[PDB]
Order: structure tokens, then C-alpha cells, then sequence
């Protein structure tokens, strides 16, 4: 149908906007701490601690499959990255501190994204 096509154009455009959001958030992680999945070879007990692992490469795979239906879903994944790190790592660690800085800096980007998503529909 023509409606399914229109719906698909909207998803494609959301995917375009979320790609730009993802790039901007990932720039706030210059140490690349959150770039890839925590390695189960190197942290063999990880899944005993963290039930839903997340990282920027994993988000990017979902994004490029047009797997985010709305900004809420995308934000859920970004928040997992931060919240998983803040649980597994102690306060006095470069990892925890990196997550705090990512959360704080990302807030700004995500605030305007929400306005853009609502504004453009």
C-alpha cells in the first residue's frame, strides 16, 4: 500500500535522525569504553551481574536494521549502557566515571532529539 510506504519513509527518516544522535553520543565517549560488548572471554562472570548487556556497536546493528521504532526504544538502550556500567564498576573507577560523563553530556543531545522527533513528527 501507499500507507505502508509512507510509514516506511518515516521509519527511514527516524533512522537517519537516530544515526546522527548515535554519532553525537558516541563522540562523548572518546576513550571508547562503551564502543563494543564487554568481552565474556575477559569478564567471564559478566552475565551473572548484568542481565541485559549493551554497547554502541550493538545499538548500531539494531539501528541499521531499522530496529528502533521510536526514540524511547533508542534511549532505553543508551540508558542500559550507562546503568550496566554504574552497577558493575565501583564509583572510584575510570569506567564508572566515564559513564557519568556520558550520561551528563548525552542529556543535552537527547533533549533536542526529543524536540526534533516531536516537531518533525
Amino acid at each position: 500500500s501507499m500507507e505502508q510506504v509512507a510509514m516506511e519513509l518515516r521509519l527511514t527518516e527516524l533512522t537517519r535522525l537516530l544515526r546522527s544522535v548515535l554519532d553525537q553520543l558516541q563522540d562523548k565517549d572518546p576513550a571508547r569504553i562503551f564502543a563494543q560488548p564487554v568481552s565474556l572471554k575477559e569478564v567471564p562472570d559478566y552475565l551473572d551481574h548484568i542481565k541485559h548487556p549493551m554497547d554502541f556497536a550493538t545499538m548500531r546493528k539494531r539501528l541499521e536494521a531499522q530496529g528502533y521504532k521510536n526514540l524511547h526504544e533508542f534511549e532505553e538502550d543508551f540508558d542500559l549502557i550507562i546503568d550496566n556500567c554504574m552497577k558493575y564498576n565501583a564509583r572510584d573507577t575510570v569506567f564508572y566515571r566515564a559513564a557519568v560523563r556520558l550520561r551528563d553530556q548525552g542529556g543535552v543531545v537527547l533533549r533536542q532529539a526529543r524536540r526534533e522527533v516531536d516537531s518533525i513528527g
